[PDB]
């Protein structure tokens, strides 16, 4: 089978722990789309695309586009069969429950399915990072590097 | 014993759920009062009640009404000894939890029990189902039917 | 007359086990607190034992029924004319095995509802098994077991 | 060639399992049902029987192997050549645990990577124990399991 | 070894949790700094700093102080070494997992210890007391005499 | 001179369990690291080996004391002299027994102040349980103990 998966998000901004789901996803199934929702806010949609293209160029199978329909609809008319999610903790769990059992009602053939980050990552999220940062504090460690530099662009103004 | 159940909750809009959760409260009381909170919002206090008589009209023992003062002040003065719980995961009964041990030391008169609905229910919410329609997914089958009608017209205009 | 079973193991009866069938005896007419013989669980106390212990310990309750069984519990119920299954929420964890036995007995019996009571603060961090484990180790648990439970305890151990 | 594996000990398995096996074979072209021995759960089946129930339970799909296992998982991973751990993701308290399981995995083989897939709400509140449970009380579970699978049951319990 | 424990929140207002928290931590270290947050808000700054140097007075180690940076950075700069984080319920502890590995990252020489409040207090927080009294509910119990006179005088105006 | 005992069964001691009493010594002025005979655990190792590999493993902590007891935890907390109750915290499923048992030794002891420390990430997904699993199917865990412990651990299941 040549699979085609779809990893949604608003990725406000690409975070190593994005990275690691998607370099996973693309390990498993033929090819992968890094699809970045318009809605809900630091960078615009036109910046989340450029930086996740810039963070993801190095895999050959990842596709960075951007939408603005439901989920489950952009995955249909994309002809995805897989919807890759990253379970960090319990508490995104019930969650992910929820939206999964949504998703699968909204579009049967397409089967959600869970990545674990490394534990690097399992502690993190683009909210934690961003409200650390503009408080002030250090994020380089969990940002790739072109993400890095827009961010601390975004904060000084 | 006769006793009188309180359901309250916002019901933006009251969902399959629900129905569901009240419908079990009719069987095992003798009385049960639908209130719908006058706070927090895409129907209208008057919209929520309309569809909430309607959807409950064939329940014989049900009261819909609506209400703007704390539920435990609302509930003593209805004279309901008993309050009405929907449980559908772990991560709503924490905050259960804090809230019926609130209505305790508010109220202790009365008694907070939990309901839980049939599997086909118990991973949807209001918030969810709003969502999902208003980015243009089908949430036919968690709706009554004059429900689904209002709410279609709703997103319309 | 509405009827609820409120079933479990209880082995022995707590003060938390207490406080949730008195809440179930306010809401309901009568209440049937049934016994499970549980044999997987290898229990301290035979069911004879459980059932004259919780028979004690609630006999200020006018509306409590204490019976041992061995059955299906939703057999049980419905042999006893229940329509209210009683059972206590006490942390995040057993919630979800409730759900799972609640689901199950539904499908069991769907006549029988599952509500599920919460207890006072006082007993939400206590459980059976915790007060054996402190009276194994001589710890003092006369606050938490009603007064010929905690005797029986005492001897049983000694 | 996609290999995946979809280990556990199926003691017995149950209609969840076929679901998650099933959506397993829908995503990945080959699919090894691997029942692990587990003694130290005491199982109710021998491994040869629970290889067998789970053989007949799945001879409708065509890309399943079963196979039974007494090694460490990983290394019969890495032996069936697979690259895909799937698990079922049921509640919330076993996917900490499931957790565990999949950051050790990882530790003894990078390469695999671990994959869970959500049950139908159908089979979202039952579990081999569960099933286990009500039968050895002579519930219904016709529901729960494939046809064969609760015929071997009944003849157990017998 | 003397000990510099610092316990940050907003504390707005003060709640009876607070107080046993911080009681809990100053039987254990040497000296605590009760550390409120200037931002995120019923009560002012220099109202909620007042209400908790009121309410603490009577503890000889605690030392009321606002701060507006980054708690880790106040806290590196305050020569503290250990954080005291209240532990209530499991809802908060997969963000107090997270919070504590990000402070921890941003300086791992602040070692989180969490305190586990009574049985009384459990089940109650800031945003639930405020919105209870918000909503002309009695929340008398939960708070020190001086917050309480000061959150009626609140809700007056 | 602040005390402060860190309880528990230590069957083995892993390197989770290092990283906290490490923590705890950076904190406290003297540790005591108790080992509880646990015999309802059934403990691959005895007491006496459990308190020889622990006092090996943190022979370079100077302030750590190896114990172990039989006794009510609270009772030889009272009589250590300890004021301060250390527990490691790893996941959220340990986090509801872990509050059960606080509560239960304020209860018993109220002056003795539980704290919860909380593991560095490398070891927040493991287990003296879990790293038993993978070495009884003799996958490596050189990772997870320390040196003393590995080979006592690969010696007992030799
Ligand atoms: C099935 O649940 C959902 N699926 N998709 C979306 C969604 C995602 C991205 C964009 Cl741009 C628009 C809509 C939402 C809001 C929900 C609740
Ligand atoms: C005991 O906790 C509560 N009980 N009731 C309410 C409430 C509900 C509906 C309406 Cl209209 C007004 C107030 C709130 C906000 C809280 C926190
Ligand atoms: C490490 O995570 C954090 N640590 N501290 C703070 C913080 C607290 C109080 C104040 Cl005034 C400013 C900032 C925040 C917002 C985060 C996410
Ligand atoms: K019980
Ligand atoms: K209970
Ligand atoms: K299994
Ligand atoms: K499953
Ligand atoms: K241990
Ligand atoms: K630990």
């Amino acid at each position: 089978m040549q699979k085609r998966a779809i990893y949604p998000g608003t990725f406000d901004p690409i975070t190593n722990g994005h990275i690691d789901i998607v370099t996973r996803a693309t390990q498993m199934f033929d090819h992968v789309i890094l699809a970045i929702a318009a809605s809900p806010p630091m960078f615009t949609l036109e910046e989340r695309v450029a930086l996740a293209q810039q963070a993801t160029a190095h895999l050959g199978n990842v596709e960075v586009v951007g939408f603005s329909d439901l989920m489950a609809n952009f995955a249909r008319n994309q002809h995805a069969t897989v919807l890759i999610r990253g379970l960090r903790a319990v508490a995104d769990f019930e969650y992910e429950m929820q939206l999964a059992h949504m998703n699968r009602h909204l579009m049967p053939e397409l089967e959600s399915v869970f990545l674990m980050p490394s534990k690097e990552w399992s502690f993190i999220s683009s909210s934690l990072v961003k409200e650390v940062a503009r408080h002030q504090g250090d994020v380089t460690h969990f940002l790739p590097e072109n993400v890095h530099q827009a961010l601390m662009a975004k904060l000084a103004v």
